[PDB]
Parts: structure tokens; C-alpha cells; sequence
């Protein structure tokens, strides 16, 4: 995944605020 976009986007992280997905 060229990862490094996970911790920020992750497989499904929800510990962050609404700003991910589409």
C-alpha cells in the first residue's frame, strides 16, 4: 500500500476526526 497512508487512513482507523474516506 506504499504504506504510510495507513496510520493516517489505516485499514479503518477511527481514532481521528472526520476527514477520511471519500
Amino acid at each position: 500500500m506504499d504504506w504510510g497512508t495507513l496510520q493516517t487512513i489505516l485499514g479503518g482507523v477511527n481514532k481521528h476526526s472526520t476527514s477520511i474516506g471519500k
